[PDB]
């Protein structure tokens, strides 16, 4: 039998959230601004296929997100999101979007000015989990030195980095239009 | 050949504003204990049998203590919350410790006997998954109320043959569960 490659035997990995959480709380303003999705592992929830541009505004208690790009049907699309602390006090953020589920979102590693390596995982009741990983860049491109940092981070939590797929970005993307949606 | 909870098409349009208008003044009457009578295939629900959900309303949200027997046969408690959708959408979010949060619509309830609950998520490939539940104030639920939920789910084109009954009743250690 075959199943989606994002449904994986066993439980979600450990991932040292308290340390990350404590590193990241002082730095929220530095995480704000525009992040481009450089690559992601197979994600059946992401409605934006190409030119994925995530604009974050920090209001002192959460991030308000405008996510834009080209949808799977070829039209421009804007999605309104939020990133806020997990409501049970767990050491991670919840990422939430209009007309969507909300999920944990761990920042496995970031330097704030070039890249971010993001991770979400869910355990199922039948001995499997699904996880969803992302490489974010402050630009349309991302140098291999930074990509390799994320590769290391994901390998360290036993994520198969051959699962990453690059997202269309760059001069073919109507970013100046997207930012006005 | 794909799971029976991955269904073609978009999530149904459900008439959430009418339901929110009806329900928002009655939150207090939704508190207390609800047993899960039946549900459609759900890969997220960690409690297999004897599912007992105790709701406390604080004015703004519900706190939930869910107990029963896990899939390994051991007792389990899960902590949940049910709060208004943070974007101001006319539905609640159901959230549990160390899980995802999802929309949760009350398609129909009489507060004193039954509730018919519904969640749906859209995929980027044009299918959806929905997750439906029949709750009862008791371990059993009279047929008339089962039928009311069936009609409410059929009205939004959820295939009610997907429901499976949850173990409830004498085989269940509720007084231990109350305790957890």
């Amino acid at each position: 039998d075959k199943i989606p490659d994002f449904v994986v035997p066993g439980k979600c990995a450990s991932v040292d959230r308290n340390k990350l959480w404590a590193e990241q709380t002082p730095n929220r303003n530095s995480y704000a601004g525009v992040w481009y999705q450089f690559a992601l592992t197979n994600n059946p929830y992401q409605l934006i296929e190409k030119c994925v541009r995530n604009e974050y505004s920090f209001d002192g208690k959460q991030f308000v997100i405008e996510s834009t790009g080209i949808a799977y049907d070829g039209n421009l699309l804007k999605r309104n999101g939020k990133l806020y602390p997990n409501p049970f006090g767990e050491p991670h953020l919840s990422i939430d979007y209009e007309n969507s589920f909300a999920a944990p979102l761990v920042i496995l590693e970031t330097d704030y000015s070039n890249y971010a390596c993001l991770y979400s995982c869910i355990d199922y009741n039948f001995g499997y989990h699904s996880d969803f990983s992302f490489i974010f860049s402050r630009s349309a491109n991302l140098a291999d030195q930074y990509v390799k940092k994320c590769e290391a981070a994901f390998k360290n939590i036993n994520v198969d980095t051959t699962r990453f797929v690059k997202t269309v970005q760059g001069s073919s993307c109507p970013y100046d239009t997207q930012k006005t949606l």
